[PDB]
């Protein structure tokens, strides 16, 4: 159905804790129990939450450098699938996504250090068939990162 | 310190970060008191620094994503000043200062181009900081996952 | 050869060019027998091209107005397929070779960024001597006429 | 919205008309299979509620003695009414047919015509660069027109 | 190798601005005897010093309105090279040619009517030369200076 | 204004190969008497034609074996593009400077002996100016093909 | 892995500026005793710390006046990279390589003579090669700072 | 005055810079007497400008090689603050006034990726003079030698 205010702020909690128990859930939303959880699953089967997701910071686990890397895929056929299927069996490679602009494609990854990168440009994503150029900028610092959308144009 | 047990939780939860710890507790092959303890010991550290529920940008009328390269003005205050105020900027959701040409990279979420307009024009330019901006826009999500890769610690 | 009266003509109907014969006959200085004979004498001879309905693009739903960069192969015939290609895509309304970095230019209109998407990645790269394409949005329109300036005529 | 007020007819008279705009009520459902009267109910509400914005003559550049047709990149300065001032000026030059904000390096893109390459030097030296706003300029020209019509695509709307 | 002086220097200053002067006059003007005058002229024609005397024209006069600077990028082959060279040499519209360095690999510096002069060149010859991967000309809003004559002050000690 | 005919712009064709021609040497190709050949050179050149006639050096047999093309970007502003015509019109290894369309303002023909000079040139007098905001300068690997000679077809 | 001690840190840092010192001079420097300062260095040797040393000549000195950056771009082809890598070990005007991230695939700092020595270089030997695709020179005006001595504070 | 011989010197010692000279006057055909006179002059003149001992950078724990292409704010003497600034900063080695779109360039080492966003956020970009950097870095090493070319000379 369509959301109203009641199912906003759930996303809105949700988003920023979302290992909330439907008892706290309830205290932030001024819902009973059991009327938050059915609103709860209406969201999640109609898509709108398509994942709860545990985030890790990158720095704990090793993971300095992120890289911000610039392909251009080669004009032959199936190169832009093919070159898909692969990133997607990447690890290192968070996301992926074919923008606008110079830039055919854009990934965003993580690698321990600038050597882990070297050995993985060189030796997987330049071998790769299709990737026909490849240009890649660092993160020096975070200035702001959230995985919440904003959602005050549904008021 | 991690180890291997320590970690599988980390990739499991990345996946389901609403898992109960009877669940969680089963997959990582604990018993659901040490590791309970464990899950808690990861998060104590900042392992763990949030669990979050990831939405569908289009299902919430969200259907243009742009990734923006911005340069700002070389002072003192315009670092500053810009990163206080990106932090406001709910439509943004990420930031970040990069290395080669572009000095800052944004990702923002909008409603469709017109809303884009007007936050480029009426919000980001306007920030006496933004020297100038240069946005482009995604055409396909080929890949877009929060987990990080963790082999490299095994 | 135009004198100062076929030019106040051209200019009064580039402006409206569902202007009766009379009220012509008026903004020019003229008899309506006469001055008919001269539009005539125009539209038969070349200058006047055609006359078109403009409609406003948001009104039938194209928020989305697109300037794409494209960059043809240096193929034999690659110029003459790509040119017949474009002519048959109603989304796209001109097309120019340009001097500079870019090979061609198009200027064309969309429902929305998926409609793009769709476009772009469908049918402009899919065809086989478009070699590589950038394009940019239309963020506001500061000004927009299909009237041709006159002065250099007097 | 466009698929609540409009119909097949009333489609097939926005195709028609922007491509011959210069009928009559009767010529045009002449052709659109009407009468001299419902035709102009559905034309009259057309251009009455915002769809038909203009009728226009489309004149032939070289015609007129304008051969040179020109694609320039402006870049505004980062003042404050800059891009206010500046908008203001280019919808006073003849010369300058439309301008855009658009996305990109560029900030502004403006398709101009002139008479020769003359006529733009002194446009550009002489008005655009010497306007307090613009900041930098680079302008490319048309060597060979491939497709240009004012007719929009409507076939979103069936 | 020769060796050049302060009266042998003003000749040539003399002459790259006025290469039409008689042995009489350039005598004066550089205060030589015709007859060793002479000479040295000739000497510094016969060591490759004075590579040729030409008229110079305007362009504008000749309805050559538009001037360009065309950065064409060769394609890789052996041949290509000396196959556009050879081209570009029997091209009277482009004047001059340069393999320069930075991301242009030749620069040519041309002279047509108009741009439908230009357009037909660049799309129905430049283009269409089997070598030439790419074209990117600009073209000239103003001549600020432009001076066939070399500076030689460098020469004197 | 002229209205040249098929000859005149022979003797324009002849003239811009070999500028030091007798008159008689002219009169014996261009197909005119002296006395004729004579008068029309000079409408030529007073006419605007004929901008002058100049002796052709070699760069490399006067040790200057450095060409330059140096592309400029002047500041905005009331006293810059003035100034910065002025001065370039005042330094004797700029030959040729340009005001073009694109990326560059400014394109610059200039001569040097070595790439010392040119380093020198452009720290201590170029990018010293106070008009010039940036300077990008390129070289010249091979002379491919360099004339004076404008085409003249296109009259005939 | 090291954090090596106050004063093992100053050997490196002295020998890096004075490389061809006598340990009896070496000793006088950090303060040791003249035993000692082979211990020290014996080791650091003794590990691939210090990997050559050599002598540093004047690049004007022997006429190289010609410093070149050159970005160059490998073909997306088959062991292009190898046969390149190669090739660039065997050509002695090119001093450094390096796979840079960017836009630019592969940078190359070299010497000449004179712009001439570049030009044929470029024309007849590195574009020539089959695995370069293309290549974009730039030169330099003037050395503001060189030193072949690396930081080593952090080890502090 | 710098013939066969001389060379043959410096070509020997920009490799082995620590040679015993009775190991050199071999490696040139010279008695030691006479070629320890050479080798003075030709460090007396100029030609030997240093001897040093080259280290391994990833040995004294500097991985991350880096050449940043700076651009200096067109004031006073910003090139000279600049300059005089860059010779006190260890972390770059080298610095070349260059011809292109580059104003200078920079060769430097640290330790890694933080090391480098400190040097540049807190030190390169807030000196007064620098209006821009933009850094790339080194993903191989494919040749490097401190040796210049010779056989010019001969
Ligand atoms: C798929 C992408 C290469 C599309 C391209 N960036 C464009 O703007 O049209
Ligand atoms: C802070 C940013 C201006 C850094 C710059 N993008 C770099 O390459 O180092
Ligand atoms: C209107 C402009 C300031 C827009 C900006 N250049 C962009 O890339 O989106
Ligand atoms: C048709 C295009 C490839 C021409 C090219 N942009 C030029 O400036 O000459
Ligand atoms: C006067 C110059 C700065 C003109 C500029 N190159 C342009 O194409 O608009
Ligand atoms: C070697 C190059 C293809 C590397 C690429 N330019 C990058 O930034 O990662
Ligand atoms: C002739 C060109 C291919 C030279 C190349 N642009 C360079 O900078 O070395
Ligand atoms: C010193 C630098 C600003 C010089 C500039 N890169 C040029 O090519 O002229
Ligand atoms: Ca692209
Ligand atoms: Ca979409
Ligand atoms: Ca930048
Ligand atoms: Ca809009
Ligand atoms: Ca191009
Ligand atoms: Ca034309
Ligand atoms: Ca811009
Ligand atoms: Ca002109
Ligand atoms: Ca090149
Ligand atoms: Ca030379
Ligand atoms: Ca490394």
């Amino acid at each position: 159905l369509t959301l109203d205010k009641t199912d906003i702020k759930i996303l809105q909690v949700l988003q920023e804790n979302g290992r909330l128990t439907n008892v706290e859930l309830s205290e932030r939303v001024a819902l009973s129990p059991s009327p938050c959880l059915r609103r709860l699953k209406q969201l999640e089967d109609a898509g709108i939450v398509r994942q709860y997701a545990a985030l890790l910071s990158p720095e704990s686990v090793n993971l300095g450098l992120q890289a911000f890397i610039r392909v251009s895929i080669r004009k032959a056929k199936d190169a832009r699938e093919d070159f898909a299927a692969s990133v997607r069996k990447w690890p290192e490679v968070l996301s992926c996504f074919a923008l606008t602009g110079e830039t055919d494609y854009l990934l965003q990854a993580f690698f321990t250090d600038m050597n882990a990168f070297s050995h993985f440009v060189l030796d997987t994503l330049l071998s790769h068939h299709g990737v026909q150029d490849a240009q890649s900028s660092f993160v020096l610092k975070e200035i702001k990162h959230t995985t919440s959308l904003p959602l005050n144009h549904l008021l």
